């Protein structure tokens, strides 16, 4: 891929990707932070730019799905302490449209606790690219640490082409 598209230092989006584990998880089970924010009331003429725009004080966007009709989008930034200060302090004023809360962004919808934007997750419940993009994901993700039962890490990037996925 281009260097732009490479967690390396060097990039001016280079992130950490903590990895920590977790005794309390269930046998066979993953713990995964949402870097996947959900915005909705997106007004009819604000595009990808101004969302990723209006979000760059609080956090550095990596990518936009905008449903413009809807009035939604799904927005995922580079890291989760980014995706946090988002919820904390964007937008407090209401002065604009926007709400936003958790969205998933990895595994399965009802493996999500949207109140603290985590998942829960049943290894058999991933894909064989899920458990290849946890893996080998440039942000988020284990950096190369194979997936066992307690591992927590964030959400790690996925590939349009090169899989089916439990989301």
């Amino acid at each position: 891929l281009y260097p732009d598209e490479l967690n390396v230092s060097n990039n001016p989006h280079y992130r950490p990707k903590p990895v920590s584990y977790d005794s309390t998880l269930p046998p066979d089970h993953i713990k995964v932070y949402s870097r996947t924010l959900f915005i909705g009331g997106v007004p009819l003429n604000m595009k990808e730019w101004d969302l990723a725009n209006v979000l760059k004080p609080f956090a550095e966007v990596q990518s936009v799905i905008l449903n413009n009709s809807r009035k939604h989008a799904f927005v995922k930034v580079y890291s989760r302490h980014e995706a946090e200060n988002v919820l904390q302090n964007f937008n407090k004023d209401g002065a604009l449209p926007l709400r936003t809360r958790w969205g998933v962004g990895f595994g399965p919808r009802d493996c999500c606790d949207y109140q603290h934007g985590y998942s829960i997750i049943p290894m058999h419940r991933l894909t064989d690219a899920d458990k290849k993009w946890s893996v080998s994901a440039q942000w988020g993700g284990t950096s190369g640490q194979p997936l066992v039962t307690g591992i927590v890490f964030e959400e790690p990037d996925i590939i349009v082409g090169e899989g089916v996925s439990s989301k």
